[PDB]
């Protein structure tokens, strides 16, 4: 029934999350994914981990295949995603060393495919125009936030706490990406920009992957690893991992065994159902 | 003489504006269109029909054929293009029922096919920068509005008249759209970001068709229907029964707007038309 | 030693010789002009090409970029026409930019990924300030040299304005083209307090970066966008008549600032340019 997907970003090359079951080299219509898919449990949820950057980081941002990524985790079974992406800050709350379970984000990505569906023959037959308007799962974001509770890891909602009770490092409740296409980071008067516009984070990889796990009909959350503030007060590669950053890994993959679990916890026949429903009823063609 | 294109969007995948005299199924230079092209007459004026989707509407935004469109009804002899497109509201004043004869807009599309020039071989030669200010012909549409009234359909005007001259369902006499990619809608996020820019409504079909119809030579002007509030704003039969009154209605103004045209001469607007190209053509000017 | 680079855009020395060649990344835009500035050596490149027939959208930055390299420019001085989205740059003015907003699309902006056409890694430059802080410098110093006029913003006010400035400082949006902007999108841009309204500063100004280059860039300020009046908006004869009359100003500008450029030493500013490429390997 449950079968949880883990995509591990930067920082999470080889997770080992679990004791390796099985090794997967698969194919999807839409190609390869970034590499072979790791099969195994997590307590009795079975667990599913592909690295979204492949062995060695190779894959940059924009030509990771999300497609393929999201394709194959469905195809093993997968009824959820959680991701992980290292992200710099645009707001003086979030701190390095800082997490966030997602919410929000607005789109700058370009040139990657972001859709399963269309008139060419590399995709689905049809038009799928999905809903994005809260575009996580819901109960899914909420176990992330429970276990990182769960954990004796502070967690910050900005919505029934003060700022007082802000106190680092903590995970934000809620939160928003601007996804930008990369390679390069940000110039300063585009931080300024995006910081204007209220987003609370920037990275490069959310965006198609929310999408598409929303068209496979799968409940997805993501959470951000704050590794630096972006350049508005600067951003290297070798800032966005730091000793820092190496403590971030444990309390993530705290987070994400312990997510597992909650989410092995409990039925989801009706969410998976809603999931399947929304995609059938966003088809214009039929 | 005249000769009015149509391109029909959502609610015109397959519109019966006039009985068929004859069909061309064609391809063009930059390839093929979405669908045949219909030809007909409205009064003594000679109109041709193509819908944007295809019939079936299996086509989705990003990967129509807007150069193969534009293309095959100039290649035809139209003078004119009408359009209409399905948008959501980002603004408290514009409301399902409503319709919008667009002067401006803010453009997020990528990876379309959006000049008929360049340098690469299948282009036509040389480079093209065309004047977008006012990216519409205001002569075409004034007669969108004018057909409107003439068709006893509300008018509003925010420039000249109060917000209790709002009276609903009306056509906004001006107004600007953000057309996105798609094939998605946007999140929360975007749509307030949108909203806090003055955009009107969102849609994701407007460009590049308008700017490839300027840069063919030919008079285009846009009617959008709201079908719903953005979801910056928090049952499906009622808006699924308003929007085929909705498609009524513009099925009036196209009708009574062909005839409009035909009644008036053109001679000089197409000549300016036509003039506007070779001024913008950067390699012969140098 | 130094060497210049001179990337050229909207109609724009000792000439020795004019040379092709080819790059990994395929064809630059044009033949490059090779010769010198004094002693320095220097190398003029037309970004759209003899006839101005490559769209920005299709000049292959990758190519013009690595084509100054593989010659051994340590420089990279560019110029672009431009729309100003601001009362106090006119037509006429010139600006040093120190910063940009990108709104390009569907171009090649990096040496570096995982499909065949590009070199092997995984490479994120940081580009809080994207050009090269010296060159900039360079640039405003050659315009004080031939008596140009500077405006300075953070120090001066527009009662201190005199036309035609060079202004000190300024950010570009860069847009893919070909088409110009709505007035929609020119009133958007001005409200985000932006300056000026571009085609082609993207990707080259980061790809000079990733090649490990100072770059450095001067735009010719030809018309108001379309946010004036309707006599005020942009369009092909607009851009050309306004960067006709100061192509000769650009010209005493970058000659100079080749000049000044070999005038000092480039090791510790050469080294850093390297570093930082190695540095920003994330593979
Ligand atoms: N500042 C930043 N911008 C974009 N992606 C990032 N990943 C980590 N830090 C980042
Ligand atoms: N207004 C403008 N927009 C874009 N590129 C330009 N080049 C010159 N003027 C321009």
């Amino acid at each position: 029934k449950v079968k949880v997907g883990i995509i591990g970003g930067t920082g999470f090359d080889d997770p080992n999350l679990f004791k390796k079951v099985g090794v997967r080299q698969v194919t999807t219509p839409f190609g390869k994914p970034s590499d072979t898919l790791v099969e195994g449990f997590v307590g009795d949820v079975a667990c599913v981990v592909l690295p979204r950057h492949g062995k060695g980081h190779l894959i940059p941002p924009s030509e990771v295949n999300y497609r393929a990524n999201v394709w194959a985790l469905k195809d093993l079974g997968c009824t959820h995603i959680l991701a992980t992406t290292a992200c710099g800050s645009l707001q003086e709350d979030l701190v390095p060393g800082d997490f966030v379970v997602l919410n929000q984000f607005m789109d700058k990505t370009w040139g990657r495919e972001n859709t399963f569906y269309g008139s060419k023959p590399d995709s689905l037959k049809g038009v799928l125009h999905m809903p994005m308007a809260e575009p996580f799962c819901e109960r899914t974001r909420q176990i992330l936030i429970q276990a990182a509770r769960n954990k004796s890891i502070n967690v910050y909602d900005k919505k029934t706490m003060d700022k007082s009770a802000c106190i680092h490092p903590c995970v934000h409740a809620e939160g928003s990406a601007v996804t930008i296409n990369g390679p390069r980071f940000s110039t300063r008067c585009e931080s300024f920009i995006h910081k204007a516009m209220g987003l609370d984070i920037v990275n490069m990889t959310l965006v198609p992957e929310v999408s598409l796990a929303r068209e496979a009909g799968l409940s997805y959350a993501s959470i951000a690893i704050v590794t630096d503030f972006d350049c508005w007060k600067e951003h290297v590669c070798v800032d966005m991992v730091l000793e820092q950053f190496r403590k971030s890994v444990v309390h993530v993959r705290e987070i994400l065994l312990e997510a597992v679990a909650l989410i092995g916890a409990e039925d989801w026949t009706k969410t998976i159902e809603a999931n399947k429903a929304l995609v059938m009823s966003s088809r214009q063609d039929l």
